[PDB]
């Protein structure tokens, strides 16, 4: 049981490597290894300094190696230090904050964003005092930095791809070099990407794959005269390293040589190294899901793939005798339980027995669930696939009957009558194959006579059907009650409560039940007839609102309600939404309050259990009459147990699965899956860790060579993340004391958005910092470190600026201050638009296309768009989705004007923008920021000026989960833009002109583009 | 800075080896070294399989190393495997459950106690697959276990005792022999102690100190021809280990070579091996104490030996300015604090202002201070230490002055005057230098006259003095109000509820402000007079009860009160004592609950806030006129920081001074301390782990050479301790499937004393296990591991018995089944007596001389005491305190009964033994063990059998602890036998008769120790 070695470094007969997460030293004189660095947390970089002594290393840490820093190892005395407390922010395929060489004297230059306001500005520091101070080389955005006979060469997005094999976009790796102490030139653009370069003689050796497949190639220091080196045709070679003498990578798993003089490649011999336990231990709630209240006062709830029937307190737990990856568990009788079962074929019904024990598993397919139920009489079952069909199961023979497919979304929203006859369900239809939004109709399906019926008529989105305890009645909710709400910035409305409750007697005659129709009035006792029913269908008099669910009881209406909320949170950190139990009581027709603080409801069969999912993340659970008696559901009390090989396995093939069955391309899909699966499936046994299995999964995902490819959440480690304090300051090391080189700050009464000193009413720029919570900082102590232990609190911070001035505050020492870096940018590139063009132009920059980005367009918006002219920067632009919102805006005309009695013009419309309007774009733009580019001029909203941007224009929508808890995705929808097709795909948009900003560029001082843009649009101004 | 090496094992060129916490390997010929196995916890053993290709490993966890288990380790491929789950007990002294040795089949031999009822009864068990199934040797208790010409050396007692250097008790370790494939001989019983024994050729080389300082020696296979080979004087070696041509071992740090033939020494040549980070996060609530509250609603608190001054929240933290070691932080004024700073040298007094800054440190020393508190007006302080005075230090100039010493104990309960003119406190008396009991009256000194008066007379123990705001009266509390309370088992009583509050008017005349005396009948208003106070007191009319505290409020006053409970918990696992603060309204004359839960409280300088800590651990605050609005004190905001290195000589030199300034002989102590600080000082540089310096330190209490110089407490390690699942039952693999071995059970009708399968109404004895949770358990699957990951739930476990029988229970896996096993041998034995004696003779076994002895004396004691004979089993007996009081209760002789009219005779006295005693004693029997032996023969009770006792009666009671909870313990209390001196210590007790527990005695499986004793008393009979 060999490892899976990588990311090599070379020095002399010494050779430095990654393995399991530790750092590992070979000689291969002697033929020996040793791990030389070990419990830092996951290492994916070691870099040998000059002297070969001392040794940098790029440590991750955080449940999902969301954090990184740097750590330097004398192998003298076997010293470990950590030298930066920046806290990088690092993902799968951007994990910045790195080592990008060794300066002439030795020294370590690293590249990392953690200053910057964008990630992607992975500008280029030389270490001094091991982390003390920081000296900026102003190159501009770099990923390697090596020099040769005194010239500075520069690696820009050099780092690999593996998620994306033939990337060609405007991202690309290229290199640059310097030919007048000064002056850069670019050298190295070829039309895929160029990774991992290193200088062996006078010839720059990188990787690329544009024959196909990755291979190592060389060039003079002038990007002439290219050679094809190696022809691997198993793995891709990754990490490039060397000595000056031989060069150093991994690929499928093994350290490789090249010798450039000899040009031959040979493998190094390093056998076994280590073979951790393989049964491991894991905490239920970490990875808990789908939890649902039984009889007895029971629960179920799964986790790790593993189902479990237990007791609120925890104490009594009884595991589903079944392999891995059960899906959902369901009540199904007394002691009997219905499960879904995942194989790599697809997925399965079962049903299990925790009082007897059978556990008879059926074998039809059932395709890819999502959505399970079955009837309060246990004699069927319900489901919902990615085929967009609705079926009934029989849960005693195993047959299952497609009821109804709907072509458009999958039907997950049903319920079952209580006396197993009908089945209400959210039907997703369109009217035309191209409309732009989805209807939703309720559909009931008769057991008896077998036939659907339309609840609702197709015009808006009705949901949540429910049927009342006698099964008399149908209760569902509906988006139908339109009334606009009032933008508090913007001059817009949208529909924000328009959420209403309505009602359909299955018994034609018989009235609202809510109504209070005296009986002695009425003459009910009719008989079932489903047809035209959406014509009795009536309202329930409650306020409109966002409902999400309707509980009909006796005398009382439970529903569930959101109240409205900024939707940041939720699509930055997926934070849960919040919601309260409401109850309306028919009589009364009062309404209040069961229970708050809830982010997810479940409920018995019976109508007598609750069980809910508060903001604080526990569960509890209580009696629907007796609301005020919840206990806690513990689950942490029995230790989760599993085996890493069979689990890696697992989340192998459905990572492998998920990937080619969301694929846009059906077709390709066949192909590409058939094709790679065996290959990276022999190196799953290699992995002993969760990022070992990172490293053959993202490799394989790469292998459908298309963008969208990620991979994220997941738990690689139980090291805690690393903190950095920070105060929006930038310190510089100017004798034995350190200086506020930089005070940051963009709208001082907006939030968040300047450095925290400004509150005592004092501009810490210029200042020198000389003790921070007692302890003095200075030459001889790391002012990073210090901020960093006292991050997320509040210290005093003695200050002193011209004269002798003194101050001595209580500053708060925040975790993070990207944002107030961000804003501080636009407002400086606003501030210098408004100067250059003497008043006439006005500056907006969007972030990226999704909530930020619609909140820093309209926050500038409406200050800047009645300026003779407008710059929409859009540079770094991280897509999202809301682009063609964004559009739409800019699209509007100036046709008129309001003349007031007193006051100024109102320009029409007002979301008008007054005159001539250019595009900023880099290659840091992508996605919908792809979308945004090149509709801006398919539209001829203006020029576009900047350099090709990323291109990765196939969308995706993740929908299921990795055991652990990993969020993977797949490009599952394909942009096509009309008179272009797939084009901008794996390619980018061309900006009408090309301003390229290179690294004399940032020597100078000078934004290349931004002046451009701001002078061309006074030429335009000039009629 | 190198590290600190030891615990070796060789085999070849090859040398492994434990440097902090982790194993390493050294190659001899290369020179080179490596760390093979890491992050598993603290390792102090690794032992080389036979064919040198695994490695055995014994590794601890839990936050004092309180739990341990073994591992395997395949140098082949890097495999690492847990090996046992029995969760053995270990402490500093007693590191059981290790490797024993290797069978001549190359198998594991592992000695544990997991399975027994006594520690140490550490049995001999063979390893077979891997920890699947355990073969017992029978063997008895054994530390080592060699073989030579197929006979097998068994060491008993034979591991290291650095905390006892020349130690010549009966529990030294000896060696033995076999010499008949059945028979064994004792071999090597020197008069010192005897460790770490191997044998190269055809002797037992071992280390012992009998020339006065630990040497290697060795010996033919007969103890015959004794040579002393090493001949050191720096450090003692330590842990003999060999491959059966050289021998390795540790001293002073380093790692040695001793080659038998050619008998040289040689130091192995490593360096540098690891140097972790120094500056070091900690957690302020894990080290908290001393917590206080302040002005402006703020609150002060130590930690590992710093100072802070924050506001509830813990969002705005001071630290005290101040380098190590701050014992005690007091309120001195609005924003003054005053500060108790101990140094090597002793502690002074010290005073911060967290508001300017000024912290003038003091330097007249005041010895050991315990007990620090400041007026209302910040003029003065009150300081306590163990010199046992009282004294007042000048706040502004620092001159203490001595009020008064006592010669008995510490004056620690004191009190202020809020006009701070008399000093009220408990001073402990004696009325003879040698009375058994110390009494404590209250004194007042006066500010103004300088003189002191008796607040109470010296009859009782009068207590928590307090006076009221207008500083008019005195109010204290004192155990006067006697009344016996029955004991509910034994026929005796004791003074559970005789606590009563007492009150003394400062001005003669005034009555009883409680009494309500109306002040138009009465005349107050004289003068101070505190001549004769004592004849004014008087009491309050409140029920008697256990109170701690008195507080007089302007109408009301505050009682804390103690409910009575037992000491068990208290005794054993240092648990918190739990209170309630009561509340008593003058006029009202009624009493309610303010609090409950509480475990310890302070109150303001003001009287208006309360600060207090619940039995949850938490720590609370709430206004006293509104308690009902508490806020939960935070201190876990702010992360604790310190350096290893200055920790670990702070730690170091208290623990040397402690050791120096408790020891019982002050004479010795001068001596001792002065000729061991320097060598031990010097190898603090070289500790990297809390484990480190606990080898530098133990060592340096060895130098004492007495009994009882323990180390409990302390944060070793960040793991957390090993658990098994334990369902008082024993395993054996037969087949394919593990069979009920053994199912023990005591008394069926007491609490926690059978296995947990008996509720069922079943024995599992016999039995098979199939599947424990679903999991099928067996040859393939092992049983320990499974139980261990449902420790401390309910499992469902399907069993087998004879036929068709199948039972299929929710068992409750315990978490430990000691007690069980325990009560279960006792009964044993206890039924053995009666059959043997033919009904003649009662048995009662005393485990230890603590709460839980007392407990199984009494539980027998009512049952067997009245036989013909007794025999009183006091084997493996733990020491504690309450021999005396066992001693009392046999001493009494039957002289009458008591005819009843109806019924049967009466025996007085009624805890009289009826007939002849004889007591059974083993080397495990200890300190209280020692004098309840010594005392037993003495008073000439009865004949005493056994073996020679362990011999350590020098007592001790720890005060004080290390600033990472560490609790050292120094002998303090020296015994003296009247007609035998201090003989006992050092030494143990002789039985008049000595029966040895030869090995050959277990494997025959007879009890020659309690047969000879029960056959004994069957002769004493026949009269």
């Amino acid at each position: 049981m060999p490892n899976l070695l990588l990311n090599p470094d070379i020095h002399g007969d010494r050779i430095i490597f990654v393995c399991c997460d530790d750092l590992w030293e070979h000689d291969l004189k002697s033929g020996s290894t040793r791990k030389i660095v070990s419990n830092l947390g996951v290492i994916n970089n070691a870099r040998f300094f000059p002297d070969g002594r001392k040794i940098a290393i790029r440590v991750m840490r955080g449940s999902s190696l969301n954090t990184a820093d740097l750590y330097f190892y004398n192998g003298e005395n076997g010293e470990i230090k950590r030298i930066t407390y920046f806290s990088g922010k690092s993902t799968g395929r951007r994990m910045f904050t790195d080592v990008a060489g060794f300066d002439p004297d030795g020294n370590l230059i690293i590249s990392t964003d953690a200053m910057q306001p964008f990630s992607s500005m992975t500008c280029l520091y030389r270490v001094e005092n091991d982390g003390i101070n920081f000296v900026p080389l102003n190159l501009g955005p770099a990923t390697h930095i090596l020099f040769a006979d005194g010239r500075r060469v520069i690696g820009r997005n050099t780092f690999e791809l593996p998620h994306w094999k033939g990337y060609r976009g405007g991202t690309r790796g290229k290199i640059w070099i310097e030919v007048n102490s000064g002056a850069f030139k670019k050298i190295v653009d070829m039309s895929t990407h160029v990774s991992s370069p290193v200088i062996v003689g006078h010839r720059i050796y990188f990787i690329t794959d544009i024959d196909g497949f990755g291979q190592i190639y060389s060039t003079d220091l002038d990007g002439k005269d290219l050679r094809k080196h190696t022809s691997f045709t198993d793995y891709y070679p990754r990490h490039l390293n060397t000595d000056g003498r031989r060069i150093l990578f991994s690929k499928g798993g093994s350290i490789y040589i090249f010798n450039p003089d000899t040009e031959k490649i040979e493998k190094i011999e390093i056998g076994d190294l280590e073979s951790p336990e393989d049964r491991i231990i894991s905490i239920p709630s970490k990875f808990a899901e789908d939890f649902s209240p039984l009889d007895g006062d029971l629960i179920a709830f799964v986790s790790r793939g593993q189902a479990f029937i237990q007791d609120v307190s925890g104490t009594y737990v009884l595991k589903v005798p079944e392999p891995l990856r059960i899906r959902y568990v369901r009540r199904g009788g007394d002691t009997k339980v219905a499960f879904i079962h995942g194989t790599r074929e697809g997925d399965f019904l079962g049903i299990y027995d925790y009082r007897t024990g059978k556990a008879e598993k059926f074998e039809e397919n059932l395709g890819n669930v999502f959505a399970m139920g079955v009837d309060r009489n246990g004699k069927f079952a319900v489901v919902a696939n990615d085929r967009f069909e609705i079926m009934t199961v029989d849960l005693e023979t195993g047959k299952p009957t497609v009821i109804e497919r709907s072509r458009e979304a999958m039907i997950t929203d049903f319920t079952i009558s209580d006396n197993s006859r009908f089945i209400a369900y959210g039907f997703p239809l369109k009217h035309g194959e191209t409309d732009g939004y989805v209807m939703q109709a309720i559909h009931v399906y008769d057991m008896e006579g077998r036939k659907i019926f339309a609840a609702t008529t197709e015009n808006s989105h009705d949901y949540a059907p429910a049927f009342d305890a006698d099964s008399k009645n149908l209760y569902y909710l509906s988006y139908r009650s339109l009334d606009p709400s009032p933008d508090r910035v913007v001059l817009n409305f949208s529909f924000e409560v328009v959420s209403k409750p309505f009602v359909i007697p299955l018994i034609p005659g018989s009235p609202n039940p809510t109504k209070l129709v005296p009986r002695s009035m009425t003459s009910e006792a009719g008989e079932y007839d489903l047809n035209d029913m959406y014509k009795r269908s009536s309202p329930i008099n409650v306020d409109p609102g966002d409902y999400r669910m309707i509980i009909p009881l006796e005398s009382s209406i439970l529903i569930y309600s959101v109240p409205v909320h900024g939707e940041f949170a939720a699509y930055y950190q997926g934070a849960p939404e919040k919601g309260v139990l409401l109850k309306y009581d028919v009589k009364t027709r009062k309404v209040t309050e069961v229970k708050n603080n809830l982010t997810d409801l479940r409920l018995s069969a019976d109508r007598k259990t609750v069980m809910v999912r508060k903001d604080d993340g526990k569960i509890y659970t209580f009696p629907l009459e007796k609301p005020e008696d919840e206990r806690t559901v513990e689950t942490d009390k029995r230790p989760l147990v599993s085996s890493i090989h069979e689990e890696f396995l697992q989340m192998y093939d459905e990572a492998w699965k998920l990937a080619r069955d969301n694929y846009w391309n059906e077709a390709v899909a066949k192909e590409i899956s058939e094709r790679i699966y065996e290959k990276y499936r022999n190196l799953v046994p290699l992995c002993k860790t969760r990022y070992d299995l990172s490293n053959v999964i993202v490799e394989m995902q790469g292998e459908y060579r298309t963008s969208h490819s990620y991979e994220m959440g997941g738990t690689f480690t139980d090291k805690d993340p690393f903190r950095s304090g920070r105060i929006a300051c930038d310190f510089k090391l100017d004798g034995d004391h350190y200086v506020v080189a930089k005070a940051y700050a963009g709208d001082y009464s907006n939030e968040g958005e300047k450095s925290p000193i400004f509150e005592y009413g004092i501009d810490p720029t210029g200042y020198l910092i000389e003790d921070i919570d007692g302890e003095t900082v200075g030459a001889g102590s790391n002012i990073y470190r210090v901020l960093s232990e006292k991050a997320g609190t509040s210290a005093r911070i003695r200050l002193s600026g011209k004269g002798g001035d003194k101050r001595d505050l209580m500053i708060d020492i925040l975790d993070d201050d990207r944002f107030i870096r961000y804003r501080s940018w636009v407002e400086a590139n606003r501030r210098y638009v408004h100067e250059r063009s003497k008043g006439t132009i006005g500056y907006i920059h969007i972030p990226d296309m999704g909530m930020m980005g619609l909140n820093e367009f309209y926050r500038l918006f409406i200050n800047e768009s009645s300026y003779q002219g407008l710059i929409v920067d859009v540079r770094f632009n991280g897509g999202g989705f809301v682009s063609q919102l964004i559009i739409e805006k800019l699209m509007n005309k100036r046709i008129g004007y309001d003349n007031p009695r007193r006051g100024t013009l109102s320009p029409y419309p007002t979301n008008s923008v007054r005159g001539k309007i250019i595009a900023i774009t880099n290659e840091y733009a992508g996605s919908d920021g792809d979308i945004f580019s090149f509709s801006f001029k398919k539209l001829g909203l203006g020029k576009l000026i900047g350099t090709r941007t990323w291109g990765g224009v196939v969308g995706i929508t993740p929908k299921r989960r990795l055991i652990d808890g990993t969020v993977l995705t797949q490009p599952e929808f394909a942009f096509w833009f009309r008179d272009a097709g797939f084009g901008v795909e794996n390619y980018g948009v061309d900006p009408d002109v090309e301003i390229e900003y290179a690294p004399h560029d940032y020597l100078s001082g000078k934004d290349p583009q931004i002046d451009y843009a701001i002078d061309a649009l006074i030429e335009e101004l000039r009629n």
